[PDB]
């Protein structure tokens, strides 16, 4: 092969700085130690990238995932070995889960050291092997540049997600000494495989065709190029096709359009869950029929079922990992490779519709049935978070700055989801597969890093923003004005929800003692304001927002308020829990009493 | 014939229950979640147990890590899938790492959703793996007290270790319809190896009888029996041998003690360092011979191997594991078992020693001329930390109290080490094989659980406070009155000791920015006191111990302070690098000249 000399000299911490450069990286989110010191000695001082400093590594990683979201660049996280790398397992198991490419470079201790049980030593290959795409231990320093290649290269390729590299401590101190392949230290189609996709997005074509009753069901996927958005709704208009997507897809689809259908599954609004249960043809795009959306799997999509037995309808699949195509639900036509692009092959042989007026009909009818209803504040009543919701989307969205809303995970997310009127893509930043509370302060950190001229408002719950309440000081030495805003209703809200329908208000273990947020906030460098009584919540909302620098508002909210619509256990998508206020007040009296007055 | 009936009728939970009970477990660390619902449940109100709920699952870990090494009991975790999981991953490879009884308890989605990516699923017992002695998946309630126990002695036995027990949803949902082997529900050596062991302890007396420069090196191992440091006391006052302790050893021989050597090591005193050189016998009793303790491997205990080389001396190994025999250094005669037991069998074989004048003769020289010595406070000077240690060392005896010490990692955590005078076992709780920061809050929640009539302090650095600090409030929670130490000197100062000598004062990403420490503890619920002076010291260490609840201490210390003694790199355990206060003030100027002011 061509030969490489112009790293001849170089520590292997030195090659990893130029490296990054190399790789387009303009941030690391990191923590220094023992076993990665010698690559710390060689960004000291760098121009090359802003680093992020957080209080625990987990941060660094959480970081690093909302700056992944926010950019659509790779998160780089610079650890070091043993619990440094330990301590980035759940992050890494989060951007397995929600497809968000990340490179993790761990310090190892020197291979000599290696399999003696030494010194701060993990076996992190190992241990991340089941939550990373790919994962490697550098061995010598000739092979650094190409690992390191290797590592970004699949981190964003296919469905994205977490890589890790080793560096063992004598392979970053170690000088190289020999030249090395050109390839190796350079950056980044079969014919009958394209005439193939070509021959199924023909197919997917006649088959929309001729649907009747169509549903666009749409995720994740269609986020991953810049593009997607403008296709899919392109695709929704000549079609005339509605539209519902997931958690994880909402921004995707203008929802003040009239054809957005809002968010589908256990927790989406009961429009969007009808007409997949009513629907001739699934057109899935970019979207995985996680068990959250799908409920019931044999209740799932009837009528797409009986059109796919007739030969009229089914389903499509526009999928970019064959590990995801036929996993859960069988598919009449899956279309592989990038959506978007797909998407963009398909137009012009998708046949412009003039109108779907029974189908809009049925749809709009199920629009004013079922609004995303709840219980309205009453006089003397405790603030609700829905409404906090409803009103922070108005104030937000009315500043005319682009916004991004990160969340925890809990009751406090899934309302942010329903109550928020999501427009702009790349701006929910949520954790969905994995669901790792804590997600919310360092994501929304890393996405104003990403961003530095957004509105990034953290949608947090109490119990989840006590996980990494430590990063609050994080934000103010990053000089991040990130916007914390704490529903707090006092418990683990999410789990005593499934407690009191399932454990008959049985609240084993779920109730956490808060800190005072607002002194907290202050200990930590930041503003912090709080509210509860309704008559002042605009006014604080709007102080929150126009605040400059970070702040933390705390709402006190009202507790024991179920999240609905609910579809769980065997229901189908169509057997969801309603509200409904008159049920609402008998359970509460029912709580009262099984708690013995407790909650 | 013998089935067990007592169980039918029971949910997987309600046996989990039970098997508490049985297991006389007396204390969970856990936090709820979706997988782990139905055990929550179950364990409700429940009367066999006490709970504590930490705000962080990471927390649950090391309270668990901290309630064990004070009790000598496993630790039991509780947590739920996924995320919960992973977040538990740092302190099993931390409990792994130092030897500590844990059995971790983590929900799993159903049986049915395994492998197919679901809610929440992650591949605990793939990632756990490498960080436990053993672990398992539990697939039907029947096989549910046969886990538990054997996870329970494993954890128990050999060299103490973490254990994980996955537990799926639709397990712990479970009713148990079928009797059960009576023998599975119930808790719980050849001849040939007896007599082979007894074989070692023969051959181990007539060596020690034979030695003239002996050093008795201790580790965790001795500690693992109730009667560990009775019988080493006993063996060193009989053989008139000098004892050095590891890290983890810390306790288990009085330090008042005419014999003692204090520890050896990377940070140990030059004394213990030197006898080791300089022994022809080592006998090392439950311990591992660590990289930290050796120094450069081929240079270590060079008398001893001339010893060994004429049939005269060398190492003797009293070690339970025998995976970790011949592992580190050539032995001349390995004993295999629990030390305490085979400690017990040789003493009678032991000839008592009169004196050994010319060996502590030569050692109490070492002592004389090589003290733990410090730059000491001048007028207008900043605090110097190795002397608050010193003062709170008397303070924290003179209460009367049994005192328990825990602490977070770095030079705080050696400065603890050398400068408390250690007499008491179980008293001293560090983070040694795995070193991870946060480790000093929760593991004195956890030890103040243990022993509730304790004076529990935690001893901890700035930058390892952060980590963790949101158990604050899990404390106040928990009602647990720990005392908070904070030596602030604003860097990770064992990070800057080494870029200081290693790396030029080149200070790479070392210095973190602080919350206000004592507005913090007051919004978590603490009581908050702050010493920046010299004359406020003894009165606020005072009403430090004096304070009935749990209380946060910060000292503002002097910064860029080396620990000292200190061997690195090539360098044997005599090649020590010593302090002097002229080559201390040379080196502050030469940093300031390198840093341009800033540190
Ligand atoms: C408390 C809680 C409640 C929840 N309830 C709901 C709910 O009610 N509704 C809901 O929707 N979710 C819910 N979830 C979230 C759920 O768990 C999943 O995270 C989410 O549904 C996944 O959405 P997704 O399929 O769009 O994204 P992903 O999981 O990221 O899947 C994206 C799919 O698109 C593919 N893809 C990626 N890139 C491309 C590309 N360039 N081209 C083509 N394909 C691509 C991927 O391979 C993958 O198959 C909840 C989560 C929590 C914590
Ligand atoms: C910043 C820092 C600095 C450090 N510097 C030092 C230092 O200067 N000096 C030092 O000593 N440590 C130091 N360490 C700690 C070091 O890393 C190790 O944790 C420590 O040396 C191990 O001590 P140990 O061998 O006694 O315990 P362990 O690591 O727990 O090993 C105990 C050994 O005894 C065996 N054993 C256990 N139970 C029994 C039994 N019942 N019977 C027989 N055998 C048994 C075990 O199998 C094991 O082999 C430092 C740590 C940090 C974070
Ligand atoms: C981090 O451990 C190692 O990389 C390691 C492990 C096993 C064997 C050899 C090494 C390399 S080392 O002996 O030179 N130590 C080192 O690189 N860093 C180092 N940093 C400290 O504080 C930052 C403290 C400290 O020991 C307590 N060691
Ligand atoms: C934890 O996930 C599951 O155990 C699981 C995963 C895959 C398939 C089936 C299940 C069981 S489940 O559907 O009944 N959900 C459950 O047990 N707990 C549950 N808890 C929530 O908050 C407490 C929220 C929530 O979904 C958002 N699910
Ligand atoms: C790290 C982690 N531990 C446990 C869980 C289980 N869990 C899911 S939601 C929830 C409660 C969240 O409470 P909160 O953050 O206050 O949000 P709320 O539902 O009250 O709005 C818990 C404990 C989880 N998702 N992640
Ligand atoms: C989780 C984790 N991350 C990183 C390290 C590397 N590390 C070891 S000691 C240290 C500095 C600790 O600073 P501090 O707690 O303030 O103690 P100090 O040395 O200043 O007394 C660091 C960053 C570690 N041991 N654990
Ligand atoms: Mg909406
Ligand atoms: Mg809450
Ligand atoms: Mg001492
Ligand atoms: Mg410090």
């Amino acid at each position: 092969p061509d030969m490489d000399t112009s790293f001849v000299g170089l520590t292997g911490g030195q090659i990893f700085n130029e490296m990054m450069s190399r790789q387009n990286v303009d941030t690391v989110f990191g923590y220094p130690g023992g076993a990665i010191l010698p690559v710390y000695d060689a960004i000291h001082n760098s121009d090359k990238f802003n680093f992020v400093l957080p209080k625990h590594e987990q941060g660094a990683g959480h970081m690093a995932e909302g700056y992944a979201r926010a950019s659509g660049k790779p998160g780089v996280v610079l650890v070091t070995s043993g619990p440094g790398a330990t301590n980035v397992v759940t992050p890494m198991a989060d951007a397995f889960a929600d497809g968000i490419p990340m490179v993790v470079f761990t310090g190892q201790v020197p291979t000599s050291a290696i399999g003696t049980d030494a010194f701060q030593e993990a076996d992190v290959v190992g241990i991340s092997r089941s939550c990373t795409k790919w994962n490697v231990m550098v061995k010598s320093v000739e092979e650094l540049p190409l690992r390191i290649n290797e590592a970004f290269e699949i981190a964003t390729s296919g469905r994205p997600g977490p890589v890790l590299v080793d560096l063992p401590k004598d392979v970053t101190a170690a000088i190289l000494r020999n030249p090395i392949p050109t390839k190796t230290t350079l950056p980044s189609t079969s014919r009958a495989q394209d005439e193939f996709v070509m021959q199924s997005i023909n197919k997917a074509a006649d088959l929309i065709n001729l649907a009747k009753k169509p549903v666009l069901y749409v995720g994740a996927g269609i986020l991953n190029h810049a593009d997607g958005p403008r296709l899919l709704k392109e695709l929704s208009d000549r079609a005339q096709i509605p539209v519902t997507t997931t958690l994880q897809g909402l921004g995707s689809f203008d929802q003040e359009d009239p054809k957005s259908l809002d968010m589908l599954g256990m927790h989406g609004c009961a429009t969007a869950n009808l007409a997949v249960q009513n629907a001739d043809l699934i057109i899935a795009v970019g979207a995985r029929f996680d068990d959250r959306v799908t409920g019931n799997i044999s209740k799932f999509a009837p009528e797409a079922r009986r059109a796919a037995a007739e030969g009229r309808g089914g389903i499509i699949h526009f999928e970019v990992s064959p590990k995801n195509i036929n996993k859960v639900v069988q598919t009449q036509i899956a279309v592989e490779g990038d959506a978007t692009t797909n998407l963009g092959k398909m137009m012009s042989k998708i046949f412009p519709v003039k109108e779907r007026s029974e189908w809009f009909a049925q749809i709009n009818k199920w629009k004013k049935e079922y609004p995303y209803a709840y219980m309205e504040e009453t006089p003397g009543s405790k603030i609700k978070p829905q409404t906090v919701i409803k009103k922070l989307s108005k104030v937000a969205n009315d500043t005319g700055r682009h916004v991004i809303v990160t969340t925890g995970v809990g009751q406090h997310q899934m309302w942010a989801a329903q109550h928020w009127t999501w427009r702009n893509p790349h701006t929910f930043i949520t954790s969905g597969g994995l669901g790792t509370m804590g997600y919310g302060l360092p994501a929304a950190i890393g996405a104003q890093v990403a961003k530095p001229e957004s509105l990034v408002i953290d949608i947090d719950g109490d119990a989840s923003f006590n996980m990494t309440l430590t990063e609050l000081s994080s934000a103010v030495q990053a000089g991040t004005p990130v916007k914390i805003l704490i529903l707090n209703n006092e418990e683990q809200g999410m789990v005593t929800q499934w407690q009191s329908l399932f454990y008959e208000h049985r609240y084993s273990h779920t109730h956490q003692l808060n800190p005072d947020f607002i002194k907290l906030a202050e200990a930590m460098g930041l503003k912090g304001l709080r509210v509860k009584k309704q008559e002042e919540l605009d006014a604080k909302l709007k102080e929150f927002v126009s605040t400059k620098g970070p702040v933390l508002l705390e709402v006190e909210v009202d507790k024991k308020v179920p999240v609905l619509p609910m579809v769980a256990g065997g229901s189908g998508l169509d057997e969801f829990i309603n509200f409904d206020p008159e049920v609402e007040r008998q359970q509460t009296e029912l709580r009262h009493k099984r708690t013995g007055g407790k909650h």
